[PDB]
Protein backbone atom coordinates (compact mmCIF):
# COMPACT_ATOMS: atom_id res chain seq x y z
CA UNK A 1 0.00 0.00 0.00
CA UNK A 2 3.04 1.84 -0.61
CA UNK A 3 2.06 5.63 -1.66
CA UNK A 4 3.97 8.86 -3.21
CA UNK A 5 2.54 11.84 -2.48
CA UNK A 6 3.58 15.52 -4.36
CA UNK A 7 2.82 18.69 -4.12
CA UNK A 8 -0.02 19.74 -6.74
CA UNK A 9 1.82 22.85 -8.20
CA UNK A 10 5.05 24.43 -8.15
CA UNK A 11 6.09 27.97 -9.86
CA UNK A 12 9.39 29.57 -10.36
CA UNK A 13 10.60 32.06 -13.07
CA UNK A 14 13.41 31.28 -16.18
CA UNK A 15 16.43 30.63 -15.44
CA UNK A 16 16.00 30.14 -11.58
CA UNK A 17 15.80 26.52 -9.96
CA UNK A 18 13.13 24.36 -9.28
CA UNK A 19 12.53 21.09 -7.20
CA UNK A 20 9.38 18.78 -7.15
CA UNK A 21 9.62 16.30 -4.34
CA UNK A 22 7.88 12.91 -3.60
CA UNK A 23 7.62 11.34 -0.15
CA UNK A 24 7.12 7.79 0.58
CA UNK A 25 4.17 6.47 2.52
CA UNK A 26 3.47 3.43 3.89
CA UNK A 27 6.92 2.29 2.75
CA UNK A 28 10.42 3.06 2.46
CA UNK A 29 11.61 5.32 -0.90
CA UNK A 30 14.81 3.18 -0.84
CA UNK A 31 13.04 -0.02 -1.25
CA UNK A 32 12.40 0.33 -5.21
CA UNK A 33 13.82 2.70 -8.04
CA UNK A 34 11.57 5.59 -8.52
CA UNK A 35 11.12 7.34 -12.52
CA UNK A 36 10.16 10.55 -13.22
CA UNK A 37 8.19 11.67 -16.23
CA UNK A 38 7.07 14.77 -18.17
CA UNK A 39 3.86 15.29 -19.41
CA UNK A 40 2.18 17.97 -21.95
CA UNK A 41 -1.76 18.04 -21.97
CA UNK A 42 -3.30 14.87 -23.99
CA UNK A 43 0.50 13.85 -24.09
CA UNK A 44 1.97 10.29 -23.86
CA UNK A 45 4.42 10.86 -20.63
CA UNK A 46 7.93 10.69 -21.10
CA UNK A 47 10.91 9.71 -18.70
CA UNK A 48 13.24 12.57 -17.54
CA UNK A 49 14.61 10.06 -14.51
CA UNK A 50 14.96 6.54 -14.05
CA UNK A 51 16.74 4.40 -11.74
CA UNK A 52 16.51 7.33 -9.02
CA UNK A 53 18.53 9.65 -11.27
CA UNK A 54 19.19 8.64 -14.45
CA UNK A 55 18.87 10.39 -17.38
CA UNK A 56 17.37 9.03 -20.70
CA UNK A 57 19.44 9.88 -23.97
CA UNK A 58 18.25 13.17 -24.96
CA UNK A 59 16.88 14.19 -21.45
CA UNK A 60 18.89 17.61 -20.91
CA UNK A 61 21.49 17.57 -18.22
CA UNK A 62 19.36 20.59 -16.16
CA UNK A 63 17.03 17.78 -15.47
CA UNK A 64 18.68 15.37 -11.84
CA UNK A 65 17.03 13.31 -9.40
CA UNK A 66 17.73 12.62 -5.99
CA UNK A 67 16.75 10.43 -3.06
CA UNK A 68 16.87 11.20 0.43
CA UNK A 69 16.30 8.22 3.14
CA UNK A 70 16.31 10.32 5.84
CA UNK A 71 13.23 12.55 4.49
CA UNK A 72 12.21 9.37 2.46
CA UNK A 73 11.72 11.21 -0.39
CA UNK A 74 12.41 11.74 -3.58
CA UNK A 75 13.18 14.89 -5.98
CA UNK A 76 13.34 15.97 -9.38
CA UNK A 77 15.28 19.22 -10.14
CA UNK A 78 15.20 21.40 -13.07
CA UNK A 79 17.91 24.05 -13.00
CA UNK A 80 17.77 26.91 -16.17
CA UNK A 81 14.22 26.96 -16.01
CA UNK A 82 13.37 27.46 -19.84
CA UNK A 83 9.52 28.23 -20.66
CA UNK A 84 8.90 24.80 -22.11
CA UNK A 85 9.67 23.07 -19.23
CA UNK A 86 6.23 24.40 -18.08
CA UNK A 87 3.91 20.93 -17.83
CA UNK A 88 3.41 17.95 -15.28
CA UNK A 89 5.43 15.93 -13.98
CA UNK A 90 5.20 12.67 -11.81
CA UNK A 91 6.95 10.41 -9.82
CA UNK A 92 6.60 6.62 -9.87
CA UNK A 93 8.24 3.54 -8.62
CA UNK A 94 6.45 -0.21 -7.21
CA UNK A 95 4.80 -0.88 -3.86
CA UNK A 96 5.71 -4.39 -2.42
CA UNK A 97 3.72 -6.78 -4.72
CA UNK A 98 6.23 -4.71 -7.51
CA UNK A 99 2.89 -2.89 -8.63
CA UNK A 100 2.94 0.19 -10.23
CA UNK A 101 2.42 3.26 -8.38
CA UNK A 102 1.93 6.97 -8.94
CA UNK A 103 2.21 10.25 -7.12
CA UNK A 104 -0.49 12.56 -7.92
CA UNK A 105 1.53 15.04 -10.21
CA UNK A 106 2.61 18.51 -9.81
CA UNK A 107 1.98 20.97 -12.76
CA UNK A 108 5.29 23.89 -12.79
CA UNK A 109 4.34 27.04 -14.27
CA UNK A 110 7.06 28.51 -15.57
CA UNK A 111 5.88 32.36 -14.88
CA UNK B 1 14.30 0.03 -27.87
CA UNK B 2 10.29 -1.99 -27.64
CA UNK B 3 7.62 0.29 -28.56
CA UNK B 4 4.09 0.22 -27.84
CA UNK B 5 1.70 2.01 -30.82
CA UNK B 6 -2.05 2.61 -30.18
CA UNK B 7 -4.86 4.04 -31.96
CA UNK B 8 -5.19 7.85 -31.50
CA UNK B 9 -8.78 7.99 -31.04
CA UNK B 10 -11.63 5.63 -30.86
CA UNK B 11 -15.75 6.51 -30.18
CA UNK B 12 -18.52 4.36 -28.94
CA UNK B 13 -22.04 4.75 -27.11
CA UNK B 14 -23.20 4.31 -24.21
CA UNK B 15 -23.84 1.01 -23.52
CA UNK B 16 -21.73 -1.17 -26.55
CA UNK B 17 -18.14 -2.28 -26.25
CA UNK B 18 -15.16 -0.88 -27.14
CA UNK B 19 -11.63 -2.17 -27.70
CA UNK B 20 -8.15 -0.34 -27.54
CA UNK B 21 -5.43 -2.29 -28.64
CA UNK B 22 -1.46 -1.76 -28.25
CA UNK B 23 0.91 -3.02 -31.03
CA UNK B 24 4.57 -4.36 -29.71
CA UNK B 25 7.24 -3.21 -32.26
CA UNK B 26 10.94 -4.31 -32.25
CA UNK B 27 10.35 -6.90 -29.31
CA UNK B 28 7.52 -8.80 -28.38
CA UNK B 29 4.43 -8.12 -26.45
CA UNK B 30 4.29 -11.64 -24.56
CA UNK B 31 8.12 -10.85 -23.29
CA UNK B 32 7.12 -8.93 -20.08
CA UNK B 33 3.77 -7.67 -18.40
CA UNK B 34 1.36 -4.85 -19.98
CA UNK B 35 -0.75 -2.94 -17.84
CA UNK B 36 -3.64 -0.40 -18.86
CA UNK B 37 -4.08 3.10 -17.35
CA UNK B 38 -6.89 5.30 -17.34
CA UNK B 39 -6.32 8.84 -17.07
CA UNK B 40 -8.74 11.94 -16.57
CA UNK B 41 -7.21 15.65 -17.62
CA UNK B 42 -4.69 16.94 -15.72
CA UNK B 43 -5.05 13.97 -13.18
CA UNK B 44 -2.68 10.92 -12.07
CA UNK B 45 -3.11 7.94 -13.93
CA UNK B 46 -5.12 5.20 -12.50
CA UNK B 47 -4.50 1.33 -13.39
CA UNK B 48 -7.15 -0.39 -14.81
CA UNK B 49 -5.34 -3.38 -15.97
CA UNK B 50 -2.09 -5.06 -13.98
CA UNK B 51 0.10 -8.06 -15.22
CA UNK B 52 -2.10 -8.52 -18.78
CA UNK B 53 -5.55 -9.37 -17.74
CA UNK B 54 -5.79 -8.25 -13.80
CA UNK B 55 -7.95 -6.20 -12.64
CA UNK B 56 -7.15 -3.99 -8.89
CA UNK B 57 -10.11 -4.11 -6.31
CA UNK B 58 -12.25 -1.54 -7.15
CA UNK B 59 -12.22 -1.75 -11.34
CA UNK B 60 -15.28 -2.84 -12.37
CA UNK B 61 -15.32 -6.23 -14.32
CA UNK B 62 -16.33 -4.07 -17.46
CA UNK B 63 -12.94 -3.60 -17.97
CA UNK B 64 -11.08 -6.59 -19.55
CA UNK B 65 -7.14 -6.98 -20.82
CA UNK B 66 -6.03 -9.46 -23.43
CA UNK B 67 -2.88 -10.47 -25.08
CA UNK B 68 -2.31 -12.02 -28.58
CA UNK B 69 0.94 -13.11 -29.91
CA UNK B 70 -0.10 -13.75 -33.34
CA UNK B 71 -0.33 -10.47 -33.40
CA UNK B 72 1.74 -9.02 -31.07
CA UNK B 73 -0.55 -7.14 -29.51
CA UNK B 74 -2.56 -6.41 -25.72
CA UNK B 75 -6.22 -5.48 -25.74
CA UNK B 76 -8.08 -3.25 -23.37
CA UNK B 77 -12.31 -3.87 -23.77
CA UNK B 78 -14.88 -1.67 -21.84
CA UNK B 79 -18.25 -3.13 -21.87
CA UNK B 80 -21.47 -2.22 -20.84
CA UNK B 81 -19.71 1.64 -22.39
CA UNK B 82 -20.49 4.56 -19.51
CA UNK B 83 -19.70 8.23 -20.18
CA UNK B 84 -17.26 8.73 -17.27
CA UNK B 85 -15.42 5.82 -18.90
CA UNK B 86 -14.72 8.92 -21.42
CA UNK B 87 -11.00 9.27 -20.89
CA UNK B 88 -7.57 8.74 -22.20
CA UNK B 89 -6.30 5.37 -22.06
CA UNK B 90 -2.40 3.93 -22.14
CA UNK B 91 -1.25 0.89 -22.67
CA UNK B 92 2.57 0.26 -20.26
CA UNK B 93 5.54 -2.54 -20.48
CA UNK B 94 8.71 -2.65 -20.22
CA UNK B 95 11.70 -3.14 -22.91
CA UNK B 96 14.66 -5.68 -22.62
CA UNK B 97 16.57 -2.91 -20.33
CA UNK B 98 12.97 -3.42 -18.06
CA UNK B 99 12.80 0.25 -18.90
CA UNK B 100 9.16 1.63 -18.59
CA UNK B 101 7.80 1.80 -22.16
CA UNK B 102 4.52 3.96 -22.55
CA UNK B 103 1.85 3.19 -25.49
CA UNK B 104 0.86 6.88 -27.31
CA UNK B 105 -2.52 6.97 -25.91
CA UNK B 106 -5.72 6.82 -26.96
CA UNK B 107 -8.80 9.13 -26.33
CA UNK B 108 -12.12 7.23 -26.16
CA UNK B 109 -14.92 9.28 -26.58
CA UNK B 110 -18.62 8.13 -25.48
CA UNK B 111 -20.88 9.06 -28.05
Amino acid sequence: NFMLTQPHSVSESPGKTVTISCTGSSGSIASNYVQWYQQRPGSSPTTVIYEDNQRPSGVPDRFSGSIDSSSNSASLTISGLKTEDEADYYCQSYDSSNHVVFGGGTKLTVL
